[PDB]
Parts: structure tokens; sequence; C-alpha cells
């Protein structure tokens, strides 16, 4: 029994329960209002199993002790920790937002800072390194979405909380997101293993950006590697500044829906993005175009892939018919 | 042994090249003197290359050498003379002779010419077989001579013939050197690749010269193959209208020569080029199919660095695409 997987796992099944309930007490006030602030309802907020974490020292803590788990287990699952006079809680007058495996099964928390007062001054907090909770394969979303991307063969990943909430609630049941760090190897491998139909990988990976320098990053780093996803990843932007959340806010459920529709592949969208800050109405700007994405096809690794790029170039900058 | 080692073969080798230099101021020597003079090669560069005539007859220099002490065992093993019917022979007849040498000057063997009508030899050019001293794919002439400036210099100049070399060498560029009757491979690459080296550290460029245009292509094909560490630093160069450097120098001058070196192109650029040369630039779409066929090769290019450099001139190359 004692710190066992299936055991760490009751902990924090118990613990989302706790901070469930606690989103509906007086002091959680401002945690909710943050959540209609950006139009999530108490149906949502139940659905994605919105919490708050109370003030005080060991609320959950003593809570999970009367029940039974001893401080050990809930250091270990990532729940509490030890102060000066005993133990305490790791999360402290927070939005709380449950992270589970794809299963269902809740793992750890995202914890967003609502008051300007708390000693806490980063926006958001994850629960530590455990047996269960690993920074580098958890997502958000991902057990709303698992069902989904298979049918769909389709992923969409979004930077934070609220834009796989947003982007869920519109329809898009296939989104998800990194909690606490960057989307990376093992995020993609995870997503990856559930868009395999026999042994083929079949599907797309759609990134959505939020500010187009963050989208520029993920362009100008889409040549590095072997480039083994890059023919099935594309890009999504919103009008600029906005992000899923905002987007749906402004525009509706439907501007999403449309964001994710209408995404362009990602050597594409690198591509193109630097033929955008460029003079294409002259022969010397036509030259200077071309000479800085010729060695962009150059670098396509997958022939096929790079034939079709180097066909569309010269429509691109205006020297041929699109 | 005393008798047919390897020093004692290599004095035969210099006997040889003594005598048969001295039988090129002989009166049937002539018309080997003619094909000298008649592309512009004075005595200075005769005398200067080792230059000789083999006379008529059967046994004339094997002869002059077993009065000198040599066996006929050892003329044999020097590829100097063979065994006819009624006795010791000759290998050469009648021909214009280009002693082949070690860097260090020594000659291990002839490069020999056909200078009649009614020669026996029906062979433009024949060479020492294989011996002892003489390996065919690692032997190169003018090594002797441009030896030093190939180290210091970082530079091999590789041309088709002798009169190739010597013509190279009269215009100033002292890295010419050719292979001997067959093809330039791989052993003659690797020693040039280690002379430029200089006993260090140093890349030097190797240039190509071609006479006409399908050894330029060969040269194309073959420039992506495999790891390509030494087609980065080859180099190719062609004179206009289908003419060997010897000619070259004849009508355009010395400053011909030098300057199809200082034009010389890498072998990258070549091969890409030479692709565009076959296609119709003068429509938008024959620009666009163009590109299309470059961009294949220039994908081909292993090393990240050059593969950008080439893939950068592409649309240049293509007339602006
Ligand atoms: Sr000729």
């Amino acid at each position: 029994h004692m710190g066992s997987r299936s055991r760490l796992l009751a902990a924090n099944a118990a613990a989302a329960a706790f901070y469930a309930q606690a989103l509906q007490s007086d002091e959680a006030a401002p945690a909710r209002q943050y959540l209609t602030e950006r139009s999530f309802d108490a149906a949502a907020a139940r659905k994605f199993g919105c919490g708050f974490a109370p003030s005080g020292w060991d609320s959950l803590t003593k809570h999970l002790q009367r029940k039974g788990f001893e401080f050990e287990e809930l250091e270990a699952a990532g729940l509490s920790r030890q102060g000066r006079h005993g133990p305490m809680d790791r999360f402290h007058r927070r939005l709380l937002w449950p992270i589970r495996t794809s299963a269902g099964e809740v793992v750890g928390f995202g914890a967003r800072r609502l008051f300007d007062d708390d000693a806490m001054e980063a926006k958001y907090v994850n629960t530590p390194e455990t047996l269960l909770y690993k920074k580098s394969s958890v997502m958000f979303g991902i057990d709303l979405a698992k069902r989904d991307i298979a049918k769909g063969h389709q992923a969409v990943v979004v930077e934070g909380y609220t834009d796989v909430m947003a982007m869920h609630l519109a329809g898009v049941t296939t989104a998800v997101a990194s909690c606490g760090t960057a989307f990376g190897g093992e995020h993609l491998a995870m997503l990856r293993r559930l868009m395999m139909d026999d042994s083929f990988f079949r599907g797309e990976l759609i990134y959505v950006f939020d500010g187009d320098e963050a989208g520029r990053a993920a362009a100008l780093k889409a040549f590095d590697g072997e480039q083994k996803l890059a023919g099935q990843s594309f890009v999504a932007v919103a009008p600029d500044g906005m992000d899923p959340c905002d987007l749906r806010l402004k525009c509706g459920d439907a501007a999403l829906r449309d964001l994710v529709a209408r995404r362009t592949p990602l050597f594409e969208f690198a591509i193109r993005a630097a033929i955008a800050e460029m003079d294409l109405d002259s022969a010397e700007g036509r030259v200077a175009a071309l000479r800085r994405c010729v060695p962009m096809v150059g670098q396509i690794k997958d022939p096929t892939l790079r034939d079709e790029y180097a066909r569309q170039l010269a429509g691109w900058v205006g020297w041929a018919d699109v």
C-alpha cells in the first residue's frame, strides 16, 4: 500500500475533489471571477476540474491525513511539503487546474496567481517532479482530447490552460497544452502514439501560437533536427496579439474552429513569412527574396517535400504564374 | 643483390635518359625536334623536361647499356629492353620520349609518342610496363618540377598530357602535373592531397584542366558521389573551342594559360551550371524548371555551409528565376 503508484493517484484524486469544492467558497470569489471574466461558466469549471487552493497552512494536508493518507505519501505525491512547524500545503490562494493522464487520473496541478500580496510572485506554479508528475510528458486537456485525436487524426497544441478550455468549449476537442514548460520531444512522442493506426503515423500536428514573434520562433526552428514530423506539422496564428481564449471572447466559438481549419503547413509558413518581410515589386527585391528562401528549401531533407516547395517559390515572389 | 637491384634499375633508367637526350640531336630525330618546335618548345624546354628520341634499329640502347656494364636481366627488369627472337631489343623505336620521374627526380620510365607513318606500333602513346620502379596508377609527369610549389602554394594543376605540362610550366604555372598512359585515379589524388598539406594542416585547391567537355561532364557526375571531402576542394577549368593547354598557348599566348587557371570554377558550381546550360532560360517556366533541376543537386551537397552558399547563388545562375 504505502507509496505505490495507485496510492499516490488516490491522494491526488482526493486533493482535486477537495480543491473543486473549495472553488465554492467566499474567499475563492476572485478565482471564479477570473473564470467568468473570460467566459467559462460553472459547467465548464466542473468539466475541467477547476479548483481553488485556500489560504492557511495545511487545509488539504490535514484533510488527507484525516482520511488515512500518511504525510510521506503526500510529499512524494507532491501535494504537501515539510515546513518549520510540521506539514503544510504546496498550493495557497490560487486557481488550480488538475493535470490528468490520458485515462483521466490526476497526476498534479497547475496553479495561477490571483492576489497581488501573495508571497509566491510567479504567475504559474506546478506540481514538482514525482513518480506520477513528469513536466516533459504531461499535457492539460489530453484526457478530454484522446478519443477525438485518434478519431479525427488531429492534435492541436495551444499555449495555456484557458486556451485548451476555450478550444474545447468551441468544439475543438483535440486541443492540448504542455504545463509549465515548452512543448517538446516526449509530448510529441505521446501524441504521435495516439495518432497511429496500424504501424503508420496518420494525422496533423496543428500548432496554435499567439503574438507573431512566438510563431516566428517555431518557423526558424522548423528546419533544425531530423524534421521527423515537419511534413505533418501546421501553424495557425490568431489576428495579431490574440490567443485562443481572447479570440473566443471577441469573435466567438466559430472563429476558433476557422483558425484551426485554415492552418498552413509548417514549411510553407516559414518560407512565406520570410518572403513577407521583403519587397516583391522589383527585380532586385525579387532576387533578394530568392537568395534567402532557396536556402530554406535547400534544408528540407524529404526530397518529395523539397521539390513541392521548389516548384512554388517563383510563383510566391512573383516571377511566375501561381 | 648486386645485379637487378632497385638502385641498379634506377641507374639504368638514368643512363637510358641521357642516351635518348643525346639521340634527339641526331639527323633522324628531326621530326621529333619538329614536333617540339612546331608547338613552341625551344631547346631550353626540351633539356628542362629531359626530352629525348628513341632511334631506329633494334638494340641501339640495349647495346649502349651493355657496354656500360648492365646485364640484359636488369634492362628487362627496368622496362628498357625485351627478348626478341634473334636476341635483345629495345622497347621503344623512332619515337619522341619524355622521362617519367619520381618527385625526387629519379627516372622510373618513359612516355613515347608516335612520330612516323610506317611505325609498327599504332598507339599514339606508349609507356614503360609495370616494373619494380614504374607503377602507372601512382606515376606523374611533372611531379619532380612541381613538388615544391604544390606544397608551398597548396595547389596542383592536373592536365591531360605531357605537352600540356610543358606548356603550363613554360607559362609560369609551376604546379602542373599529369598522369601517364592511364586516367588520373585515387593514388594520384591522395598523393597530391598529401603534398598540398605541406607537412601540416593545409587544404589546397586541386584544379582539373580538361581538353573538350566529356571529361568535364564525367568529373561533374562524380562530384556528389559518396562522402565528398575533396570535391569541395576541387576545381575545373576548360579552354575555349576544345583546345588543350599546349595549343591554347600556341594561339593565345602564355597569358591565356595563367588566366585559364585563375578563372577556374569550384567543382560543384561547374556541375550545377553544366546542368543549367542544357535548359531553355528564355521563358519564366523554363527558369522554374531550371530551379527544379538544381535544388535536388544542391540538396545532394552534404556540407551545410557549401549547400547554403550554392543555394544562395541558384537564382542568379538560372537568370533570376
Ligand atoms: Sr592536340
